């Protein structure tokens, strides 16, 4: 139901506790399950290399050792093997996770399968670009965090995992200025509504047919995504019913203004969202710096909206 929506998705997440012996997995995702046949009950506290076999090199297979040993971010593309023995090309994504304390006890590695063949594109480097995105992002948010120390664990990793899906939905968008913004937030809409919504909720899109580049999309997207689930999560708490709007408005001067608006509850006047906030507000403010954005919050009864302000024509420049 879920399992499959979640895992059709490109990337696949793993994090390892290095300091334990033998490097034991401790979390991955649906993408994961699905890639390799192993359920994560079986995976966890097991290392990794249980994807290795007969074709595995054991070049790329000493790199990926010798990173590990030197706190080092790697990048190869590994023959594996799923759980009922098929073989696949996977190109790996990985390096230390930097908590709040240590910046080398834990590891990530992100994992894209490339289907069988016994090469690079335009589009490969586009694609691996997104993978270091989606690492990249992970990065800044686990380190606000303090990751903790087997259920309450995997929350701690499933909210992080589920804020990379704008960057998993442009990895699907980009495998079909080049990204069609419209259609891109039409997708991020109705995930979204979907996993954080439900029926006494509208959601309505309004956006005009615009190409934007990869970066910006992938930026904008996840701006999006976490002042979208805002609207959901916080609007209606004592309400009975909502409305919620995402719009995306080319005006002049290649300024793209994006706005979600809410006829909710309203923000409470002590909290300056997202100056004040949890890691989301931290979170929105980072990725309006990366665009050079401008967000601006009008409060009250009568709702909350939101508009981030997005300069498409400065992007070259930037
Ligand atoms: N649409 C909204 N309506 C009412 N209150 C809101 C709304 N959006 C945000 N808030 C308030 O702002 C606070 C900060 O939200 P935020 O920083 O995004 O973290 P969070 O939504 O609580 N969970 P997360 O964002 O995933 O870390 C929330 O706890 C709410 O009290
Ligand atoms: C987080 C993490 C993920 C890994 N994922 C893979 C993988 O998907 N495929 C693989 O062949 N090796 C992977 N490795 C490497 C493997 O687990 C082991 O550390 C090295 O092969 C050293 O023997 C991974 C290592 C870490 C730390
Ligand atoms: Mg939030």
């Amino acid at each position: 139901h879920d399992k499959e929506a979640w895992g059709r998705l490109p990337f696949s997440l793993t994090i390892a506790d290095i300091s334990q012996d033998d490097e034991p997995l401790i979390y991955v995702n649906r993408a994961f399950e699905q890639m390799t046949g192993y359920s994560r009950s079986s995976v966890v506290g097991r290392n990794c290399r249980f994807l290795q076999g007969e074709k595995t090199d054991p070049g790329a297979v000493e790199r990926l050792a010798k990173a590990i040993r030197n706190c080092e971010e790697v990048e190869e593309t590994i023959y594996n093997y799923r759980a009922d023995g098929e073989g696949f090309w996977n190109h790996l994504l990985m390096g230390p996770l930097e908590d709040q304390d240590e910046k080398c006890r834990y590891f990530v590695g992100i994992q894209v399968d490339m289907g069988q063949s016994e090469r690079a594109t335009e589009l490969d480097r586009q694609l691996a670009e997104v993978q270091h995105r989606v690492k990249n992002h992970l990065a800044m948010i686990v380190s606000m965090i303090r990751i903790q120390s087997a259920g309450g664990v995997g929350s701690q990793f499933d909210s992080l995992s589920r804020r990379v899906e704008a960057l998993q939905l442009l990895y699907q968008e980009m495998d079909i200025k080049i990204i069609p913004l419209g259609a891109y937030l039409g997708r991020i809409a109705s995930a979204i509504n979907h996993i954080d919504g439900r029926g006494a909720i509208k959601v309505n899109v309004q956006a005009d047919t615009v190409d934007v580049p990869v970066e910006t999309a992938g930026r904008i997207g996840l701006l999006v995504s976490e002042v979208l689930t805002n609207a959901l999560q916080h609007a209606f708490s004592d309400r009975a019913s909502g409305v919620v709007q995402l719009r995306s408005s080319v005006m002049s001067g290649e300024q793209l203004r994006v706005t979600v608006e809410d006829d909710g509850r309203g923000i409470p006047e002590d909290c300056d969202w997202p100056n004040e906030g949890n890691l989301g507000s931290r979170i929105v403010r980072q990725l309006v710096q990366g665009l050079g954005a401008e967000l601006n919050v009008t409060r009250g009864g009568t709702g909350t909206i939101v508009n981030i302000d997005i300069p498409l024509s400065q992007q070259k420049t930037l």
